């Protein structure tokens, strides 16, 4: 097989394409995915609670305002809300290197990876 590092960035962009109807940017998204850690094989580790509050908050506070540099303001959770409604509520899989991809693209925020 191709690894699970590859796996997962194909099925990153097969959800960004696919699933939330955006043309992957394959650079942009790798970046992403290094930010996120080595290649995860325990699904569990990988993926968001979209329905979870703490989860969101911790997205907020940690990836958008520590990371990506935004100020506090309900344009935050609103971005959060957008985006995890793209994604789609019927979707148990939301990875995690997707949803932080999508709110870096929300927010203009691609050139902090480089």
């Amino acid at each position: 097989g191709m690894g699970k590092r590859d796996d997962l960035i194909a099925q990153y962009a097969d959800d960004l394409r696919n699933k939330c109807g955006m043309e992957p940017d394959m650079a942009l998204l790798e970046k992403v995915t290094k930010g996120c850690g080595p290649a995860i094989y325990n699904r569990d580790a990988s993926t968001v609670a979209g329905s979870d509050t703490a989860e969101l908050e911790t997205i907020k506070k940690n990836f958008l305002m520590k990371k990506l540099g935004l100020a506090d303001s309900e344009s935050l959770m609103g971005g959060i809300q957008s985006v995890i409604e793209t994604y789609g509520r019927s979707e148990r899989n939301k990875y995690r290197a997707v949803v932080y991809y999508m709110l870096t693209k929300h927010f203009g925020k691609e050139s902090v990876y480089g």
